């Protein structure tokens, strides 16, 4: 059973301008995901000093980079809140609505992609460097989750069958093809160390096989 959405018309229209503007800085990409991992993360410690067996389905509170060369995918895995069914249809493309009217506003000022951050929107960044991008996630109040969607206006979400996961977010970027540096652990070390030394968890960077 797999449920297909349409993305709001403002969501996909950022999703084309991601896609389509020309912009060579693609390696903020890392940074803004990173990024997203570590808010998921503060978010579960918080919860936790008010309720200790929120960490029941993991105590560990980490990221996760592993690259894939075979399969040509770059995985960022943290163990943080997770996100719950409404928050993959309804609650996140809500926020997502004003902070993209906010980002289109910017760039015509004289704003440029690589502060998508700032907007909360930072997410789709992804499509910089993927054609496709799967998260698989898990909220301690709902079951596991597969969000995909290769753009063009929709998005998929099904009850994931996969490994379980216990509880955090696992983003699976499908490279497009002229973009396999970011497989490369040199590359991955280099941009890690640029725009995210002071992540206040550890980041382990996985080597392929
Ligand atoms: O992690 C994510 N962030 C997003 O904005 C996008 C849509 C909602 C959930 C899945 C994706």
């Amino acid at each position: 059973e797999v449920e297909t959405f349409a993305f709001q018309a403002e969501i996909a229209q950022l999703m084309s301008l991601i896609i389509n503007t020309f912009y060579s800085n693609k390696e903020i990409f890392l940074r803004e995901l990173i990024s997203n991992s570590s808010d998921a993360l503060d978010k579960i410690r918080y919860e936790s000093l008010t309720d200790p067996s929120k960490l029941d389905s993991g105590k560990e509170l980490h990221i996760n980079l592993i690259p894939n060369k075979q399969d040509r995918t770059l995985t960022i895995v943290d163990t943080g809140i997770g996100m719950t069914k409404a928050d993959l249809i309804n609650n996140l493309g809500t926020i997502a609505k004003s902070g993209t009217k906010a980002f289109m506003e910017a760039l015509q000022a004289g704003a440029d992609i690589s502060m998508i951050g700032q907007f909360g929107v930072g997410f789709y960044s992804a499509y910089l460097v993927a054609e496709k991008v799967t998260v698989i996630t898990k909220h301690n109040d709902d079951e596991q989750y597969a969000w995909e969607s290769s753009a063009g206006g929709s998005f998929t979400v099904r009850t994931d069958t996969g490994e379980p996961m216990g509880r955090g977010t696992k983003v699976i970027l499908h490279l497009k093809e002229d973009q396999t540096e970011y497989l490369e652990e040199r590359r991955i070390k280099e941009i890690v160390k640029k725009h995210s030394q002071f992540i206040g968890y550890p980041i382990t960077l996985f080597v392929e096989k």
